[PDB]
């Protein structure tokens, strides 16, 4: 599969999968930022994707910063629409009660997988069959 | 093509709609109203319960709007959903917010539901990679 | 469906083999090689004592048990963590203590997560100039 990608911010690498078979591609932060404990912040990317009919885009964070710092993401596993034309933000929050974060423009801070999805129909029943 | 059994265990409530065609999730409504202080959690009902077919999961994810605007998160996120469940789905939502309380009332949306396959692998010990 | 095998390794041969305890359960129970004790608000990396070899084409994904978040807090900080195919070294669990107020006491095989394994889409991104100029323009 192919996935489409428009980098709004020129200044920053094309996310990239660093091994092959790595499920994600690293996002980089478009923004200097510093998150004391506890604080949260709605991180650009300067990326955005169409994510094809079927399938779902999702927003992980990385272990490695996850563990070191406390860093992580509010409404992880973040869900990229198809439909989305947008810029992807990472929520990225620090959960660590003393230490701040500091995040850097270009710093990778969270990856994205494609995955495909069922796009179910619900179909209302009044029970279920025991 | 793939259809989602499910019952309004709540009738009061809306059923879950997916907004666009394409959109991963349908979103889950609260049955309740909840005060959750800064850093609290409460396990919220959404008056619905689901059969995921087998060979699927259902998974329970966050609301991007109130996780930045509000903090709300999901404790066990992504909540998974066994093809054998057919009980009520609750959300397991937690203020992430320093210092300000978040309000939730009956009717909110306050998570989404994805449905996707998921491979049974069947588990091998081996002795070394 | 019928699926594939994942290659395990116990390198803590103590612990017992993650097994799915239902048939269709999407995922398998990673256990605690150890004792750590999480005050409020912290977070630990715990060994599991397990490595796997996650298919190409696919990913194997860290999840929290729903259980303990509802009666401890306890929650995993990279949720959900990304196993990637070629990855063989031992899973670890990013543990986190949300409760604001009480201890979690982690006992070595005590489950502390679960496993799954799913397909992944191995893109290869295009970049286009813009979605207008791409005709690709909610
Ligand atoms: O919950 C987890 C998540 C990951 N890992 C292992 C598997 C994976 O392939 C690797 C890296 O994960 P990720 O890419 O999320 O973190 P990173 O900070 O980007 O580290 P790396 O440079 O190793 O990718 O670490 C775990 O043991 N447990
Ligand atoms: O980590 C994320 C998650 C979402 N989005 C964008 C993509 C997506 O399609 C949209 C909506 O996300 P979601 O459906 O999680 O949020 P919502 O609060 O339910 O908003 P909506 O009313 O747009 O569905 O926002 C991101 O940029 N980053
Ligand atoms: O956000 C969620 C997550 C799970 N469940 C339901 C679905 C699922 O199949 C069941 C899990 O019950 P169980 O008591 O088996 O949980 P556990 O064994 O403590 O952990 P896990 O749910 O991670 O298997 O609870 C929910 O309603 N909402």
């Amino acid at each position: 599969t192919t996935l489409a990608i428009v980098r709004l911010d020129p200044g920053l690498p094309l996310p990239s999968r660093a091994h092959d078979g790595d499920a994600g591609v690293d996002l980089y932060s478009a923004e200097d930022v510093e998150l004391a404990p506890g604080r949260r912040a709605l991180v650009r990317t300067g990326v955005a994707v169409a994510v094809p009919f079927g399938m779902v885009g999702l927003v992980h964070p990385r272990s490695g910063l996850a563990t070191r710092v406390g860093l992580s993401i509010v409404n992880s596993p973040g869900t990229i629409d198809a439909g989305y034309r947008g810029e992807i933000k990472v929520a990225l929050i620090n959960l660590d009660p003393a230490a701040p974060i500091v995040v850097h423009r270009g710093d990778r801070i969270a990856q994205l997988l494609v995955q495909r999805v069922e796009l179910v129909e619900l179909v209302e029943v009044s029970s279920f069959d025991e």
